């Protein structure tokens, strides 16, 4: 109801979290936030701590905190991750610094149970299928992904995956680490910065994960730029002219012009032993024009998802406002905001 | 090598040889679906049992594998054993599923309490069943750990099973199976509170014995800790013998925080019962797992004087479970699992 809170030190730092919380491990694989495993001894599950740091340092590090925030209270479907708790040690806006944020204690992700692995069909169907049904959620409440790679999923014992860590990366040009294996599952259009782009975006990455689960490889493993797109190009060939009226950016336009032609490989051939379904599959995700780039919805009916799709059970999320972005406050109104979803935070019905 | 026909239940594909025909889904199985069906060469029901994602996950691997040899390793009357197990994979590198077949059961015993009330004669009969199982499940090392109305069954000579057994992961609190549902779990398995022994079992046998003889339930519970509260209202707050025996001092606090309540004397719960059915339930509802009492002791109880005979309470060959301690890859296990699969030989007639 009004928990107690007690105090120690573990990160060189004090944390400071409700009692129901218990042995707290730093099990941390991250900076920009500490977290620590623990005991929650309400619900009887290991969960994960998450003590931000300088939640408001800026404007910028505010209007972070209170997007990611709403965005976590917001998702609750079994494929996204989600929110068990959030909390401030503070009693009083006056003495509020200090956010917590409780998720599971999440197992692996899908690098670590696909090594070289060319995993079974009906293994590979399961996995995308999952994937799929949170990106129809994610994308109905006008959120799109981004970074979507295979460290971003967590897969259970069970084969049950969550989709982690929506999108801080907002556009290109921002705070991209890792400039050599991130790019792999990144879409042609953001890569390149052109104007043509919508929520598929995250529908190339799932093509260039489920490739790699069926093949056991890396699809388009490029050094940098232009060996990823010319990698990519080899296999879906350069963009008709339909594509390249679409196109805004002239640097952008004229680059591709350049480009020397290349035919749009057979994927049978590429893919060779798969299911047709999946070949098939694969030929409407991989695609470079994001008009004709298949959607989540329409991919869950496609038929190679025929034992696992219906409809009833594919929720989309209820609707989502987002007018605080392109708002102008001071620091402290951002504060405030932020105080307000801890103090208001309902845990999900059980 | 026989014919398989393909098919679709409840969101899974079921590629099952010719002979098993009508198959209809019966409820669903520890990690895994049940399909009832009638085998052709025997003209028997049958329960068909697919294994759910068996090599997906190193655990899901050493789950089946484990499964398998137990099932395979069993024999007794009252426990459930195999008729016949198959893959459709004709290779090692094909195999992705597994089957399981026994005997198609008549009831389980939440749907004889609905049925009909139990003569205190009957109740002796089922639970002497189940002990005289449990003794054999016990005398190779095992324990079930998810002993409940759901995992027994009866044909229609009365004759009892027991069916589904644990998968032997620590996986406490969080449930390999289904969320939520408790009831018949000992409490020292829900509270972490030392090294439990195999009359966990006999906790929930008891449980069992009681909504028997008792149309009610016995810990009718909405969660943990409510379960407590209703275990601790019969049963009494523990001693400062078993306060010492508890390893965990994080358990310690909750005991001490909560209110002290003396043992109830099982006459005034259980009115109107036969005296050796109460004074059977003491020794198996006591709390310290050291005095309570084993299959063994129960089956030579005065309860089952009618039934007893030691010369026809038999135990379980030799085990080998030394692959317990092995971490093996998906592969090492499967390829074990394939192992078990080809050898198999069905039970005469
Ligand atoms: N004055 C500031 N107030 C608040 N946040 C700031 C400020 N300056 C930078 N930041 C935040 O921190 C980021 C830069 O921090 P940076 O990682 O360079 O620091 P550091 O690694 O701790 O220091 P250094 O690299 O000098 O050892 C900015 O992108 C912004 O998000
Ligand atoms: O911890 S995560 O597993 N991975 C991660 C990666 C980059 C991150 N950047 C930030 C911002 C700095 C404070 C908030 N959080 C980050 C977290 C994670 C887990 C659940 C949701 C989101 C993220
Ligand atoms: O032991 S099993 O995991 N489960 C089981 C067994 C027999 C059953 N017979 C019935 C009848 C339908 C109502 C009673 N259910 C049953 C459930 C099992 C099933 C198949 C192969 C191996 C193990």
């Amino acid at each position: 109801e009004r928990p107690t809170f007690y105090r120690q030190e573990l990160n060189k730092t004090i944390w400071e979290v409700p009692e129901r919380y218990q042995n707290l491990s730093p099990v941390g694989s991250g900076a920009y936030g500490s977290v620590c495993a623990a005991f929650d001894t309400k619900t009887g599950h290991r969960v994960a701590v998450k003590k931000l740091s300088r939640p408001f340092q800026s404007i910028i590090h505010a209007k972070r905190t209170y997007r990611e925030l709403r965005l976590l209270k917001h998702m609750k479907h079994e494929n996204v991750i989600g929110l068990l708790d959030v909390f401030t040690p503070a009693r009083s806006l006056e003495e509020f610094n200090d956010v917590y944020l409780v998720t599971h204690l999440m197992g692996a992700d899908l690098n670590n149970i696909v090594k070289c692995q060319k995993l079974t069909d009906d293994h590979v169907q399961f996995l995308i299928y999952q994937i799929l049904r949170g990106l129809k959620y994610i994308h109905s409440a006008d959120i799109i992904h981004r970074d979507l790679k295979p460290s971003n999923l967590a897969v259970n014992e069970d084969s049950e995956l969550k989709i982690l860590d929506f999108g801080l990366a907002r556009h290109t040009d921002d705070e991209m680490t890792g400039y050599v294996a991130t790019r792999w599952y990144r879409a042609p259009e953001i890569m390149l910065n052109w104007m043509h782009y919508n929520q598929t975006v995250d529908i190339w990455s799932v093509g260039c994960i489920m490739a790699e689960l069926l093949t056991g490889r890396t699809l388009f493993p490029g050094t940098d730029h232009i060996d990823q797109l010319k990698l990519i190009l080899r296999l879906v060939g350069t963009p008709g002219a339909e594509l390249l009226k679409k196109i805004s950016s002239e640097s952008a336009r004229n680059y591709i012009q350049s480009l020397a032609q290349m035919p749009k490989m057979n994927f049978a051939n590429v893919f060779i032993g798969a299911n047709p379904l999946a070949v098939d599959l694969l030929e409407k995700m991989l695609v470079l024009d994001s008009d004709k780039r298949i959607t989540a919805a329409q991919a869950l009916a496609h038929a190679y998802f025929a034992q696992y799709h219906d409809p009833d059970d594919e929720p989309v999320a209820d609707p989502y406002d987002q007018s605080f972005e392109s708002r102008d406050l001071l620091i402290d109104e951002w504060k405030s905001l932020t105080y307000d979803e801890v103090i208001s935070f309902v845990p999900p019905p059980l």
